[PDB]
């Protein structure tokens, strides 16, 4: 799964999160076309697993096949950090001692250079590819409370441009502020979950028995129903299932729709996390075992907030 620029950065960012990082700094050159560097203060890597970094689903090895990967890392238990250079077959070319703080820094140089067709497509469509990355990055930024995530992009030898930056704030609300400015917050109301209404249940084919296994816990923010306050498109709508950025099609349609019942010419800003038992999530598209109930809960709740 190194099929787009966004999927390459998401994979890297997730690695940092899983490593328990509280600081994740992403450096990009030429919109990532020349360099995508992710620096974190997570747990780092132990020497026993160096040879196992590009091996054993498993996109670190992929990145080596598609680009020149350099990794510096240091575990708490380590006396000294290490700098590693990998060839495209995921083999360690070089290995040298390197004093550095605990954490890992992964450098992806000349992404797709080994696939000349894909590499040029990536350059021509850079705008769209970059835009998509930025969306993914904003998601992880918003939901990652307590974690400082920063990103800069540098074009040519020009100055490093700011892309996004969070302050390690404890709430999602604060992250939204960091990412989009304090003016966006001001046109948002917090999500308030309500039991599914009798009428909304009626239209979904739900009954008194269908509504007790409700295990859905929803939280987040949405733009008010006030005239003008909305957006001009769906460019700022982020959905998450158990803190993981995803795209539940039906949930998205419902949200944008209930909003339109109040604001006809605008799309709302959306940040919604769907907390669920992980055993009720499938992959195939996403299947949530009780979608009707969730949809019911969503609509009821949105209706109650907007009135
Ligand atoms: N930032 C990091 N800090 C510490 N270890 C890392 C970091 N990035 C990668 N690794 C290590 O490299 C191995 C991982 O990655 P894969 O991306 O190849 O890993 P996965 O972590 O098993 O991820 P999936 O399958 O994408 S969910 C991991 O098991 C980690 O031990
Ligand atoms: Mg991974």
């Amino acid at each position: 799964v190194v099929l787009s620029l966004s999927t390459a950065v998401k994979e890297l960012v997730e690695n940092s999160l899983d490593a328990g990082a509280t600081n994740i700094d992403l450096k990009l050159k030429d919109y990532g076309v020349d360099l995508i560097e992710v620096s974190d203060n997570g747990c780092g890597v132990e020497e026993e697993n160096f040879e196992g970094l590009t091996l054993k689903g498993e996109a670190l090895s992929s990145l080596c096949a598609l680009s020149d990967v350099t990794i510096s890392t240091c575990h708490a238990s380590a006396k000294v950090g290490t700098r590693l250079m990998f060839d495209h077959n995921g083999k360690i070319i070089q290995k040298t001692p390197y004093p550095r703080p605990r954490g890992t820094t992964v450098s992806v140089q000349q992404l797709f250079s080994t696939l000349p067709v894909r590499h040029k497509e990536f350059q021509r469509n850079i705008k769209k590819e970059y835009a998509k990355m930025v969306q993914v990055l904003h998601a992880y930024c918003i939901i990652s409370a307590g974690i400082r995530v920063s990103c800069t992009n540098q074009l040519g030898q020009g100055k490093r441009q700011p892309v996004v930056c969070t302050g390690g704030s404890p709430s999602i609300k604060e992250n939204i502020g960091s990412v989009f400015g304090q003016k966006q917050l001001q046109s948002l109301i917090p999500f308030v979950q309500l039991p599914p209404s009798d009428s909304v249940c009626e239209e979904y084919g739900l009954s008194c028995s269908d509504a007790l296994h409700n295990l859905f816990y929803i939280s987040g923010f949405i733009s008010q129903c006030t005239h003008g306050v909305g957006r001009s498109s769906t460019d700022r709508q982020f959905f998450f299932i158990n803190r993981r950025p995803c795209d539940p099609a039906k949930v998205c349609r419902l949200v944008n729709e209930v909003y339109h019942m109040y604001n006809r010419h605008q799309y709302p800003f959306v940040v919604l996390n769907i907390s669920v038992d992980s055993e009720c999530v499938d992959i195939n598209q996403i299947l949530l075992q009780e979608e009707k109930l969730l949809l019911a809960v969503l609509k009821t709740s949105l209706i109650g907030m907007f009135d």
